[PDB]
């Protein structure tokens, strides 16, 4: 009586995930993913690296853009992430098993990752995605290099306990751009007080907002593009109106700020 992948049934928007074809951000540095999820590919002589994946579908779509970027297979060496969610790390374990690459990642986000997204602080088995091991765990303020690019992890807790921004610079107007990726800020839903899952949100989400400020952000992107009024649907003019760290920090903050609000009233 009917299979177990005959039903199993997924509630798909045709309009989520509408691919695209690398979005450049700088002389090395292309926007690989899809229109409303990023997923930034650099390339170098040694290998190539990729940043976020997005959802579990996208790992083809991704693979594509890889080689319409000249990037093979084996030339993907090492995968950064933002935060173990389905939607950004949705497709890790696929591309590990069809690529080269590695996983590097803090503590706090390899569990994750290896759990699937199961038991979340907030949303438990619902998020639930193909876990994933991580090759290399990752220490607060430790750099990564890779053919001459060289990558800072800047934990910046609170939307996962392992959020994580990654700031790396490279050419493109021929000066240095310093790229500050920003993980999420959000808290949707999210009992930000007295949760006894996570009694540090609140002063966490805190000292992320401080450390989302001072990154070396000469270009923010987030990994919903949105979050910092990106816009890969307008093709050079993406980022035309993009925000700053400091900007998207304070725009938190006060939502933030706001949602406590509300959850203290009664
Ligand atoms: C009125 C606003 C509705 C809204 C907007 C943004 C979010 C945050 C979401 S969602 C999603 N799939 N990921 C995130 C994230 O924070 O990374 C949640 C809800
Ligand atoms: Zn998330
Ligand atoms: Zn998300």
């Amino acid at each position: 009586e009917v299979p177990l992948p005959q039903l199993r049934a997924y509630t798909v928007d045709a309009s989520w995930l509408q691919p695209m074809a690398p979005l450049q951000i700088a002389d090395h540095t292309w926007q690989i993913g899809t229109e409303d999820l990023t997923a930034l590919l650099v390339q170098t002589p040694d290998g190539a690296v990729l940043l976020d994946g997005g959802m579990p579908q996208m790992a083809s779509h991704l693979l594509d853009n890889m080689k319409a970027r000249g990037v093979t297979p084996r030339d993907l060496r090492l995968i950064l992430l933002s935060h173990a969610h389905a939607d950004h790390a949705g497709p890790v374990a696929e591309l590990k098993r069809r690529t080269g690459a590695k996983v590097a990642a803090n503590a706090e986000s390899a569990v994750l990752l290896a759990r699937g997204g199961s038991d979340d602080l907030h949303f438990g088995d619902g998020i639930t995605y193909p876990p994933a091991n991580a090759d290399r765990i990752v220490m607060d303020g430790e750099v990564i290099t890779v053919g001459g690019i060289v990558f800072t992890a800047h934990f910046m807790a609170g939307h996962t306990p392992g959020s994580t921004a990654w700031t790396w610079t490279d050419t493109r107007n021929g000066k240095p751009v310093r790229i500050a990726y920003a993980d999420s800020l959000s808290a949707p839903g999210y009992q930000l007080q007295g949760n006894p899952r996570y009694p540090h949100l609140i002063e966490d989400y805190r000292r992320s907002f401080a450390t989302v400020r001072a990154l070396p952000c000469d270009v923010l992107l987030t990994p919903h593009p949105g979050a910092s009024n990106w816009d890969y649907a307008a093709g050079a003019r993406a980022g035309a109106k993009a925000l700053t760290c400091k900007a998207y920090a304070d725009a938190a903050e006060q939502k933030f700020d706001g949602q406590l609000a509300k959850e203290t009233a009664g």
